[PDB]
């Protein structure tokens, strides 16, 4: 009865969203859903428990799967390996997926009708793939900073004057970037441009950063003219450069529905249980979704105390939804890519229909007006989505 | 009847803001105040015309008489070279005015009670100061890509390794920032938040990239604590330091009302550019170039040029003229015209909430598919609108 997803690692999370990772899962994947489950539990205490090897585990499993969809997961700090008497301050096991499965990751602020967005005029949402350390220091008084390239060649050394302090100090910082990060950069966006047939944009400062940024534009053209140009325009889409400035222009000026390779992490006013993440592997077959919010904290407390919880699931829902999605298209399963389609359409339509949690009530009634009326708690607002979500389903099938 | 305003540098703008413009002058600033004007014509085509030596001159102007009101120009890309079949593709006078001057830029969506803020809170403006280039090379292949520091007295020499190449190459730039323009922003930034008694924020990343933000947030609180937090206290007013994630959090559980001093690598956002006015704040305290945020409004020019009905928001130009006024009244201690500047902000934003506004507006309340031409003014009609509550408003105070 319930379709075969085949194999998708899931990686529980921490708190609010591990309450709602349950929920998601129980309502609206197994329901009708079989997955060959490699599910990873990432919560925080586990991550402790296994020494983060879980983590690595779960890494190497996505590596492996191709599709990773992961709970919001608690990064460690101060305060965590105090709460949790953590053995160790573990990295952001985000970090080390992300750094494990290499790729882009891209948000998409999933955008219903009823909710106001930066610009109303984004009917169409806006996929932002960001692409990327930093050498930052002293200078604490005058002296030269030199940047320097000595080729492993053994030829030439060369030397870049990035300033020199003559009047007291100031700060410095070197910068780079690998050719190959630029590509998988320019890969994995094609990739999510053609997954969602919408059109590229990378957006850098080829202009004051010329030969820095115009790496990004020239690689991506590259890229693009020898690997996707045909492979766009036979989908109406279109991979295009547009500097930083004429991009947020455009953007507002544009309907959204376009994907947007940015080259400078939260930003943006639209509420973040609407926020979903998904890390792109160049490869285009292994991704990652997630919720590109956390694991709301405040919420789980409340969850804690016992008291009513109004958690959005809905970036939680998607990563699912998106990872189901991608692993449907990765196995022809036109069956789950329809039930991905199904639950990403369900959602919205709760929400466009007027049942929604209290963060996105907010979005529309702001914060100091919304009554208890106004939106259904995390468990109710689950429910819902449940309902319709079986609704949705029987009217197709 | 006029009061005396004082030299004061104009600057001529393009396009739909050159009409609206001298609409503010002829209907809003004039018939009130009697500047030593040194107007000067950033028209494009006399910029052109004068290879953007006017450009120079009010750039050299603004520096002489601390006060600069400009009127939006186009910037010049290709189209522009082309239509207006320019010389040469001039650079930003907006640019050439700012390294002249130099300063610390003050975007300030001025804030109406019945104009949907981006955060419904936001009772009291924003004021988003924003910092201000780099080395940046391609790096051909693999190889140790590291940034070195050597004092000028040899005592040390740090070298850091930015990044060792090994699978081929990539780019690498170095960045840098001297204290002067850290020192010259929190100046720029302090006084801000004194000329307009509001608490001064800085956010940076001061952690992902903290020595560079860090240098920052020092700065910042080492020439407050040693320049401001005296005269700040002393007027209910502070500064505080703050993350980007804490600022963007703290900001929208606020009734707005601050000076706020990004440091990114701009600034657009919700709401109207009509109503984003832009200052240009110079370190010294004296020198200011006060402008709409916004550009030209081409697409309202195209239309007013084909004789369409244009609906362009002024506020953020009268505003450019009010900071300016504002600020030149400030140096003076022109009681008369800092109460100008200030009635005609007052006007222009009564005139708003009273529900005479321009088409943009009336997009924000009702959205753009929802606004009648009943809902609106056009341009013209706006600023008589402006106009004439100017005048009660000049006649009612005295
Ligand atoms: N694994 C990840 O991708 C990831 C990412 C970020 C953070 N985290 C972890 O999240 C834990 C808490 O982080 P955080 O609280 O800073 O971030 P967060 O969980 O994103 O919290 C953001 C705040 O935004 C609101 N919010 C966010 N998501 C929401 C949702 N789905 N539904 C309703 N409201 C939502 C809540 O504020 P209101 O109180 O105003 O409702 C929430 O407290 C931290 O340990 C962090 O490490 C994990
Ligand atoms: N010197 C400056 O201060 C400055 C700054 C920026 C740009 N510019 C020059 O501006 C010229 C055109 O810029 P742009 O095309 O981006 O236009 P803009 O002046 O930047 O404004 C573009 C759009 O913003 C809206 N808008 C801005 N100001 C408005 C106002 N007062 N009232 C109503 N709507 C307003 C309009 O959108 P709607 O189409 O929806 O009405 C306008 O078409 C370019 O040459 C640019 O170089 C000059």
């Amino acid at each position: 009865k319930k379709i075969s997803g085949g194999s998708v690692v899931e990686m529980q999370g921490d708190e609010m969203t591990r309450i709602i990772w349950e929920l998601i899962k129980e309502k609206l994947i197994f329901p009708y859903v079989e997955l060959d489950l490699h599910s990873y539990d990432l919560g925080i205490e586990n991550r402790d428990a296994t020494n983060d090897q879980v983590t690595k585990d779960a890494a190497e499993a996505i590596k492996k799967h191709n599709v990773g969809v992961k709970c919001a997961t608690i990064t460690p700090d101060e305060k965590r390996v105090e709460e949790f008497k953590l053995k160790q301050m573990w990295k952001s096991p985000n970090g080390t997926i992300r750094n494990i499965l290499g790729g882009t990751v891209f948000r998409e602020a999933i955008i219903c009708k009823n909710i106001p967005r930066l610009v109303s005029g984004w009917v169409k949402p806006i996929i932002i793939g960001h692409h990327a350390r930093a050498t930052d220091f002293v200078v604490p008084g005058p002296g030269k900073v030199e940047i320097t390239y000595t080729p492993s060649d053994g030829t030439q050394k060369v030397t870049y004057l990035v300033h020199n302090f003559e009047e007291g100090g100031g700060v410095a910082m070197g910068m780079y970037n690998q050719d190959k990060s630029i590509e998988d950069f320019a890969h994995s966006s094609f990739q999510m441009a053609l997954s969602k047939g919408w059109p590229l944009y990378l957006s850098t400062k080829n202009t004051i950063l010329k030969k820095y940024d115009g790496r990004f534009k020239d690689i991506f053209q590259e890229i693009y003219d020898k690997q996707y140009k045909s492979q766009f325009e036979a989908q109406k889409i279109w991979y295009e450069h547009r500097l930083i400035d004429d991009m947020v222009a455009q953007a507002m000026k544009s309907e959204g529905g376009f994907i947007w390779a940015c080259k400078n992490v939260a930003q943006g006013y639209g509420s973040l249980g609407m926020m979903t993440s998904v890390l792109v592997c160049p490869d285009g077959k292994t991704v990652e979704a997630e919720a590109a919010h956390g694991t709301v904290t405040r919420h789980y407390r409340m969850y804690q105390k016992g008291q009513e919880t109004s958690t959005n699931p809905i970036a939680s829902i998607f990563a699912w939804t998106r990872g189901l999605a991608h692993r449907a298209k990765l196995d022809n399963n036109k069956e789950l890519a329809f039930f991905a389609n199904a639950l990403e359409e369900v959602s919205i339509e709760t929400i466009e229909a007027g049942f929604m949690t209290k963060d996105l009530a907010a979005c529309i009634k702001g914060l100091p007006n919304v009554q208890r009326s106004d939106y259904l708690n995390t468990f109710e607002f689950m429910d819902k989505l449940g309902e319709n979500l079986k609704i949705k389903l029987a009217q197709a099938k």
